């Protein structure tokens, strides 16, 4: 590689695994659509099994940008539209405040105040019916964001209803293997656990506990060189033969709703490039993050704009991770950690590093 990508990144990250005390991390660097690979430490720190290319992490909420695109695909072969009430695709969702709620509104936690959890004591699909029977809204729905994994959740769920497919299932034939990620799981399976890296948080060994609408919301896993060239398929999305996925992929960056200056797509999060990194930094804090907010809407949605700062942050109990690109430079980052660390301490490691790179 570059003696530049290796010092920047090098300069970069190693203060912060110094730092945040993060036990490993592989870090993928994509310039000029090419990718570069930098692993440290350990994947298992019991076993001594050090950090590889083709050790499995928990992608936690960067999960949803396979969901968003999984969505934008299955609008584009017909299936579904984000106009519909989402009522038309769950019927026996009859309570009255969900009359105007779209697809869209769940896709992009603009329905007016789904939680950010489903509740744990959700366990089958009556307490999920149930759940969001009963869940009454703060707001007016597209008035406010908040992030809420019970939102995108159900979008995902509902939006491989029609094609007869279980959301897994959809991910895989739809996603997963037109694409090439062939390390890249809802479930890993036993022939790949060998590589599953153990999470830590306050020092102890935890994976993912199963939960409701899990794979929808944060439960895909995968390694640094797939989720580079999941960077390079949102690159530059004309590359792609499938038609639907192609498009699936330029929908997921289209621009629906502005809070600040930030967009949101589906899954994916924009912001105009160059962009100001106290915004970006600050923004990822999870006081902002997590928070309640006003959106414009974005009538009609702006089309994926290349001059953009497209990203998003991930964590489970264990994890940390963070993707972020710029369609315009050809230049993107990946980074996976097993230790769930500070959001905007990420977000600064990748400015850092992308803007020596531009
Ligand atoms: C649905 C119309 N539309 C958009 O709003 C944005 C976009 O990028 N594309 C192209 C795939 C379309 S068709
Ligand atoms: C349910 C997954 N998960 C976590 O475990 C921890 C966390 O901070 N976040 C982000 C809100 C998520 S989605």
């Amino acid at each position: 590689a570059p003696q530049q990508i290796n010092d920047i990144v090098h300069r970069t990250i190693t203060p912060l695994i110094e730092q945040q005390k993060i036990p490993g991390m592989a870090v993928a660097v994509i310039y000029q659509g090419k990718p570069y690979y930098f692993t440290w430490g350990y994947a298992d720190i019991a076993k001594k099994q050090p950090v590889t290319q083709q050790t499995l992490f928990e992608l936690g909420s960067v999960s949803k940008t396979f969901t968003g695109v999984l969505g934008g695909d299955a609008i584009a072969r017909g299936e579904i539209k984000l106009s519909d009430p989402t009522t038309k695709y769950w019927p026996e969702l009859t309570a009255k405040q969900w009359n105007g709620i779209t697809l869209l509104h769940l896709a992009t936690y603009t329905a007016g105040g789904l939680p950010l959890q489903v509740p744990d004591e959700v366990k089958s699909s009556s307490d999920l019916l149930r759940f969001y029977q009963n869940w009454q809204p703060a707001w007016a729905p597209g008035t406010q964001r908040l992030y809420a994994n019970s939102s995108i959740g159900l979008f995902g769920a509902l939006a491989v209803k029609p094609s007869g497919l279980s959301f897994e299932q959809a991910m895989q034939t739809r996603v997963f293997q037109p694409l090439k990620l062939n390390h890249t799981w809802i479930n890993v399976p036993p022939a790949e656990e060998k590589n599953y890296a153990w999470g830590y948080r306050e020092g102890k060994a935890v994976h993912v506990s199963p939960g409701a609408l899990d794979a929808e919301a944060y439960g895909v896993k995968s390694t640094i060189e797939d989720m580079a060239r999941w960077v390079q398929s949102n690159l530059k999305p004309l590359d792609i033969n499938e038609k639907t996925l192609q498009q699936g992929i330029q929908l997921a960056q289209s621009r629906y709703w502005q809070t600040g200056d930030m967009y949101q797509g589906l899954g994916w999060e924009m912001l105009d490039w160059p962009v100001n990194p106290d915004s970006i930094i600050n923004g990822s804090d999870n006081k902002i993050a997590l928070a309640a907010r006003p959106v414009k809407a974005i009538t009609p949605p702006t089309p994926a704009v290349r001059a953009s700062w497209v990203h998003k942050t991930g964590a489970t109990g264990g994890f940390g991770s963070y993707v972020a690109f710029i369609p315009e430079k050809e230049l993107g980052i990946v980074m996976l950690a097993n230790k769930n660390y500070p959001n905007p301490a990420r977000v600064d490691a990748a400015w850092q590093i992308l803007n020596a790179l531009q």
